[PDB]
């Protein structure tokens, strides 16, 4: 409660924004002359205010567009069907009851398709609207009056929500994508250092946050776009896809870190006295990889290009020294007597797996540097200080 | 569309069940004497029918319980606050508008806690109810009448939905958990065989479905409990947790299969002519592991206990033969000349990683056999034919 509020002041702002919107809708109704027939309609503005308020501006705009297309296609089919109904004559109710069944079936069967498993709220409004216009007395006169007053209150509530959401401390989805990329870059370096230290000591969240985030990145990329230019992002079409391309290169790099974490929780392990022969070479690769990932995170955060020197020279030298050391002392992993116990041989062969996985991790960083160059080129980053 | 319907006949049943419930709520309103004031309330039964209908019986019961606790705590605070309001006197509206803000803030701030990120629908109903009872004329007389008629229509819609959901082709969540475990057991064996074949040939969905399913398993475990005894599950407290314990042992086994799939997409690879020396030993382990996983899946599906013989004898013999073969020909992975090129040495050392990962996969199956014995003991499985 208090802890999350002090750590996260955005949540308190969002909650006081919704409180203010509700108190404004309330004020605009408490100051009208007391009427019995006005209080009954008031519930629709409260429902609109409590349904259309989202966390981001792009989310609010996209969901409002979808809900308006739903409500209008529903009112359209309804008005394009009650006319066919009138033609039937006496057997009018049977036609309506037989059309509500088919609309319910199609609107419940088209919401269950794996490709259409996000926009359930454009289908629910369609069904609710179509059903409400055939069992409410379309042929009376009080119908149109009630419909008009309800739509008026709904439009008032949506206008209030949209103004109190767009003009007071707006939250943008592009800043959330921008910050998420930097956080993942930091976490992968922390996990790599923790893994090397744990293996050499006589991590889950780091690689897990990276591996399990593509859905969030694509959702935030789907909303950023609605939003208009603001602050550092001033072009109309901002290359938001290059951020997902760099996050994918980093996930490919983080899978080897997940396999090095898995090497520490295995049933077959190597003798401790034999792991202390390669400690220096193993620790150098970790130090250099963490330094490189942290410098790439700092360059992404500041929106700066890469300088003249090469960023992969020390890590390559470290991995070549590691390979030389392994070649010098490779008689500790195999048994030369048998050249022509199972547990002992597997425990000796277990160290080579850790070393090979570290070398594969160092070989997978060139694609991440290439994706960073592509993003720094398409987004018009500034020349380094 | 048609393809998914022919493959999945359950979706068509669910959609025709919702269509039937809507057509029944419609019939019970079209046959009452034409009234202008009755048609206006009809929308609430349609809304209830379209909101309370879930895919499973346990989900419907749990969500109905939560929505009823919400609505009653809201109406309770409202009636326990409007009285304090009356005491204020002239400055009555100010008190109401000042209480709606604090309720909106607390109900928007308590829905954002990571532990409370499932029951947003017990908070939305609370807010909607509390707000609707303070800006609707609590001190008039028409208020109680409208409230009573609206609650009557809501209860009618919920009763119809619950009867047309529980008495026509009910879907149970325990059969979905039961079937999901068997599907994951089949998929892991398919992935293992595909991985060994791809590596030896001159898979994603299998291990991915297992790795990414704990959330589904725990959701299905959270509803299968509200459901009453039926069919093969006749005890009141059915051990549904042992199914999740066996799924977790299988996920631990599937992580090595994900690392063997990752070994095929690496930048450093071994010469093809050197991979053909261990083909037979490598293929035997795969055949035996797939046979064991398929026999465990068949025993879980039929609800049968294990027989007298040991199920891990052939796989253990295969892995010991593999280790012997590797020991006989280990001069192909290292360089003895240097005993005291980087790419060549890494490519030679890459085969040992595949072999060590296969041996770790074979060493991780005893815990899965132990978890299966525990489930076959707590669930009172039958003695093998
Ligand atoms: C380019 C312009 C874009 C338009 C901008 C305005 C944005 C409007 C988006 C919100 C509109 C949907 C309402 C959402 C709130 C809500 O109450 O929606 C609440 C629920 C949805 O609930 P959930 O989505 O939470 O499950 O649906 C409804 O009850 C609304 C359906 C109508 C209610 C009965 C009134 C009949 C309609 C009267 C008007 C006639 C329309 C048809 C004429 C042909
Ligand atoms: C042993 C107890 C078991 C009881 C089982 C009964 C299950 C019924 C649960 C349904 C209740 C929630 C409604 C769901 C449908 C819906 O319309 O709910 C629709 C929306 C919820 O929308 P979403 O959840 O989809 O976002 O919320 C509402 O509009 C409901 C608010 C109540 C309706 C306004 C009128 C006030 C209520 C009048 C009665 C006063 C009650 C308080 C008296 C103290």
């Amino acid at each position: 409660a208090w802890e999350m509020g002090v750590s996260d002041p955005r949540k308190i702002v969002f909650s006081a924004k919704i409180g203010l919107a509700l108190t404004i809708v309330a004020l605009l109704i408490f100051y009208q002359e007391p009427n019995p027939d006005l209080s009954r309609y008031s519930v629709w503005a409260i429902l609109t205010v409590v349904v259309v308020f989202e966390f981001t501006i792009g989310a609010t705009l996209s969901k409002g567009f979808n809900r308006a297309l739903g409500t209008l296609s529903a009112g359209g089919l309804a008005l394009g069907m009650a006319e066919l109904s009138t033609l039937f004559g006496d057997w009018e109710e049977i036609f309506c009851t037989l059309s509500i069944f088919c609309i319910g079936f199609l609107a419940t069967f088209m919401k269950l398709y794996p490709s259409m498993k996000a926009y359930e709220y454009g289908f629910r409004v369609f069904l609710l609207t179509y059903c409400y216009i055939l069992i409410s007395g379309f042929r009376t006169g009080q119908f149109i009056e009630v419909a008009i007053s309800r739509f008026l209150l709904i439009a008032l509530g949506a206008g209030v929500s949209l103004g109190v959401n767009m003009f007071i401390y707006p939250i943008w989805a592009g800043e959330d994508l921008h910050n998420l990329v930097v956080k993942n870059f930091m976490n992968v370096a922390t996990s790599l250092e923790g893994c090397v230290n744990g293996y050499l000591r006589c991590v889950y969240k780091g690689y897990r946050s990276a591996v399990e985030s593509t859905s969030q990145e694509e959702s935030l990329m789907s909303f950023a776009i609605w939003e208009p230019p603001h602050g550092p992002y001033k072009s109309f079409n901002y290359p938001w896809k290059n951020y997902v391309k760099l996050s994918g290169a980093l996930k490919h790099c983080a899978f080897t870190v997940m396999a090095l974490h898995g090497c520490i929780l295995s049933e077959i392990q190597a003798p401790e006295e034999r792991r202390q022969v390669f400690r220096q070479e193993l620790q150098r690769v970790g130090v250099e990889g963490a330094k490189l990932l942290r410098e790439l995170g700092e360059k992404v955060k500041k929106m700066e290009k890469l300088g003249p020197v090469d960023l992969l020279f020390e890590v390559h030298l470290a991995a070549e020294e590691l390979q030389h050391k392994i070649d010098k002392k490779s008689y500790l992993l195999v048994n030369s007597e048998c050249w022509e116990k199972t547990y002992e041989s597997a425990s000796a062969l277990s160290l080579a797996t850790f070393a090979s996985l570290l070398i594969e991790f160092v070989a997978r960083l060139q694609n991440v540097v290439d994706a960073f160059k592509e993003l720094s080129q398409k987004a018009n980053f500034k020349e380094p200080e």
